């Protein structure tokens, strides 16, 4: 049964889920309800892309690219606000706070993007729209190659059948990674992650009692996220050099500076 | 009962680990602490170090860096067969689809090699030639062109990895976990693999709780290290592509080119 130590871990899991709901406006729970049948407008081609711009709201390979960078900056702001709620984070060296965010945000972005994905497409614009995976992979130049790695990860990640209360702790574990390059004081970070890892283990045991070694299987997914990011950074360098008229927003540019 | 089988699995893998890998971490540790090894710290000590068995573990008919690289390839070829033997001792492995056995080894051996290489490293150097020698980290970093950043990423990993203070009994299970990875490309029947890895993970968790009762969340921390290994390995493959392209010897014996078809 529960015991003073495991009780403290339940309170932490409760606090993190709470802050997650407050920081992220589109939960997995809402995303799943939308995807499994309010209904979204579906963008699968050129004309439907124009019908949708009116219903929800090449220059088109560029309009999708910049929809995805505007999106990703919103997520960084949400993640940064969530990070403040992880007990101990705001007390860390401000420079290590920046480093942990710089290296953590994209691994979290792709974790949470999976919540909005099924094998056929991804929800957009707060779930008012749904853009098909075939439409995205049909884009020209390198733009058709960007979103396919994410779908591949999402389909396998989603088979773990995690809910928002599990993910709230998992993304906190991600942020508080002591191996990040350039961290000045690793021990206080590792102490916090030790506590989050304990909280996640108990959460998964209680929330998925029939799911053997879910904890370990989830931790192994950090390998797939790390590879998605480095693959993405490389594609962005290509876009930069081939499309000298396109703009990368200073926030994402600074996150990617001297990353790996 | 279930714990009994998990302890029997751990003991079985340990026993098989001892039989397949001659230089254990325990033995390497003792050497690295205190028959002292011949130390190779510069060009002259390397030349004098024919105890590195370079005429044997390399072909006659070259510059230092190339010859060292060829020596590491010979060592990796040896390790691949030790790892292969060990894999066949893992319960369930040989009963897998034979194509899947080949795929698991092909994509697993680089991860295993650099995990076990850490057993032979401290922050200042690495044991070589069955632990009879010791090549310093500074010397390797001093090699020209692409060869100077061959080993340094592995040292960085080994320093982090060794702070976990695993022993051979722990490492035996960990290595089996790596081999039974169901996400390797081209696998034909993922289910039995993930079922076996599930069992190995359970055995690893119990082993670490009994062997390191005071070390909080060591299981989780060890699993997170697989993220670093994978980045170590991808980086390493790209460097071999720069070497294969730029340091080609067109006089190289064609059979030696078939023997080293895969570079490690
Ligand atoms: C797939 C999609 O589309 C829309 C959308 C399109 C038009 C209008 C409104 C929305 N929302 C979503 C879901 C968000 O899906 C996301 C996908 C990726 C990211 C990470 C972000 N990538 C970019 C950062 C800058 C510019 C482009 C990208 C890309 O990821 C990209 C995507 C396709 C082609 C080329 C590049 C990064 O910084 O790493 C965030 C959200």
């Amino acid at each position: 049964a529960l015991n003073p130590e495991s009780a403290d871990l339940r309170a932490l899991a409760k606090h993190l889920y709470d802050s997650y709901i407050k920081s992220f406006p589109l939960t997995k729970a809402k995303a799943r309800a939308i995807l499994t049948g309010k209904s979204p407008f579906v963008i699968y081609d050129m004309n439907s892309l124009m019908m949708g711009e009116d219903k929800i709201k090449k220059e088109v390979a560029i309009r999708i690219f910049q929809g995805c960078q505007f999106r990703s900056m919103e997520a960084v702001q949400e993640i940064t606000e969530y990070a403040k709620s992880i007990p101990g984070f705001v007390n860390l060296d401000l420079n290590d706070q920046v480093t942990l965010l710089k290296y953590g945000v994209h691994e979290i972005i792709y974790t949470m993007l999976a919540s909005l994905m099924n094998k056929d497409g991804v929800l957009i614009s707060e779930g008012q729209g749904f853009m098909t995976r075939e439409f995205l992979k049909s884009l020209r130049k390198p733009f058709g190659d960007f979103m396919e790695p994410k779908f591949e990860f999402a389909v396998k990640f989603n088979a773990l059948e995690l809910d928002d209360s599990d993910l709230a702790i998992f993304i906190a574990v991600i942020i508080l990674s002591g191996d990040r390059p350039g961290l000045l004081n690793v021990k206080p970070i590792e102490d916090i992650q030790d506590n989050l890892l304990q909280a996640l283990e108990l959460q998964l045991k209680l929330n998925h009692p029939e799911s053997s070694q879910l904890f370990a299987k989830l931790l192994q997914k950090m390998t797939d996220l790390r590879q998605i990011v480095t693959e993405h950074v490389q594609l962005l360098q290509v876009i930069k050099k081939t499309e000298t008229d396109m703009s990368l927003h200073p926030l994402l540019q600074e996150i990617y500076k001297d990353l790996y």
